[PDB]
DNA sequence: GTTGGATGGTAGT
DNA sequence: TAACGCTACCATCCAACC
């Protein structure tokens, strides 16, 4: 089994750095700016450039301004990125139809099939490097070894512009050695209940009692990190189904009242409606994020599909079932559809 | 006993 | 000082069904 992962090079800023070749070389910063004042939202991710002086995705974009206040601030055109991406993923089709998008700028593909061994698993990333940056002007990483965690790894460890290799005697150093904290689904609240259990890498969970370890992290993770110390893992690149499609907007100012709300998650279900592309959903669920950052949602599944008309009657009774249920005010409003026939 | 929807936690991007 | 956006998968609780 021979897995290549691909995962594109600071994404959206380097399609600005395409659209626009003399930002190349110099800060560039792609935001969402959410409108409530001048400056309000967040950086979707910014270049190698602006990421030497702290400026990431998930930052304030007026925090970005603090300390690069020189830089290039580009909103995010999402539809832009989208299309490039689409075009990368039917060139990759073209390397293996075993493909597993994964998201809008990486896809796992099962080249076992295509290559005999790691050498020439090497030559086609080096291939495919050279297709995307023809093509597309894009610089990747490339990630390849014997399953899709540890291609993720191997990508991980390479970028930017990175390919690298993790064969089979690397994969059980690995085990060893690597900080099980870098193992992808291990965040910052599993790393620490790991870290209190003693487990500092993949294969301190053999010598702990499944149980205990089970009873901390649960039975699904527990299974998985096992699965990769006894070099075990198999999980076979499938086609993407997407499961859910929704969209939450920002309001201007925090409100609890209905008919001020209202507008705004009408605008979700519409954007949301049309996001399913013949996909008729069976759930609804209305997403609220309160004035406190907080997450809370109200959801409905109906034995048969839900017409654009029941989901505008159905998410205004799960809006006033929210503010019923909860006191707080509402910041950020919307709705997510899902089971679809 | 057992399913499985409603709601939320965790992860990652 | 500010905190967008989108999706996947898993856990828990509890009403409905064996
Ligand atoms: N709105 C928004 N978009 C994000 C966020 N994180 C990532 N994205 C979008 C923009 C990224 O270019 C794109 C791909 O995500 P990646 O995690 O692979 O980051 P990126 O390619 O930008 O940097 P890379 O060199 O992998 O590290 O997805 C986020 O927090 N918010
Ligand atoms: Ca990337
Ligand atoms: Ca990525
Ligand atoms: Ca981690």
């Amino acid at each position: 089994g021979i897995v290549l992962f691909v995962d594109f090079d600071y994404f959206y800023a380097q399609v600005e750095e395409v659209l626009n070749p003399s930002l190349k070389g110099k800060p560039v910063v792609v935001c969402v700016f959410s409108g409530r004042f001048e400056d309000s939202g967040a950086v979707a991710t910014a270049n190698y450039e602006a990421r030497k002086f702290g400026v990431k995705a998930g930052i304030p974009i007026v925090e970005a301004k603090k300390i690069l206040p020189n830089a290039v601030y580009l909103p995010m055109r999402k539809e832009v990125y989208q299309q490039v991406s689409s075009r990368i993923m039917n060139l990759l089709r073209e390397y293996s139809e075993k493909i597993e998008i994964a998201s809008i700028d990486e896809a796992y593909l099962d080249i076992s099939d295509k290559v005999r061994d790691y050498r020439e698993a090497y030559n086609l990333g080096l291939e495919i490097k050279n297709k995307i940056l023809e093509k597309e002007k894009i610089t990747v990483t490339v990630g390849i070894s014997k399953n899709k965690v540890f291609a993720k790894i191997a990508a991980d460890m390479a970028k930017p512009n990175g390919i690298k290799v993790i064969d089979d005697e690397e994969v059980k150093r690995l085990i060893r050695e690597l900080d099980i904290a870098d193992v992808p689904g291990i965040g910052n609240i599993t790393a620490e209940k790991l870290k209190k259990l003693g487990i500092n890498k993949l294969v301190d969970t053999l010598s702990i009692e499944f149980d205990k370890l089970k009873g901390m992290i649960g039975e699904a993770k527990a299974k998985y990190l096992i699965s990769l110390a006894r070099d075990e893992y198999n999980e076979p690149i499938r086609t993407r189904v997407r499961k859910s499609i929704g969209r939450i907007v920002t309001m201007k100012r925090n409100s609890r009242n209905l008919e001020e709300i209202k507008p705004y998650l009408f605008r979700a279900i519409e954007e949301s409606y049309y996001k399913l592309d013949k996909r008729i959903p069976k759930a609804i669920h209305v997403v609220a994020v309160t004035e406190d950052l907080d997450i809370v949602s109200r959801g409905r599944t109906f034995p048969h599909g839900i017409s654009k008309e029941t989901a505008y009657s159905e998410s205004v009774k799960l809006l006033q079932k929210i503010l019923e249920e909860d006191e707080r005010k509402i910041r950020r409003i919307g709705v997510r559809f899902s089971k679809f026939i």
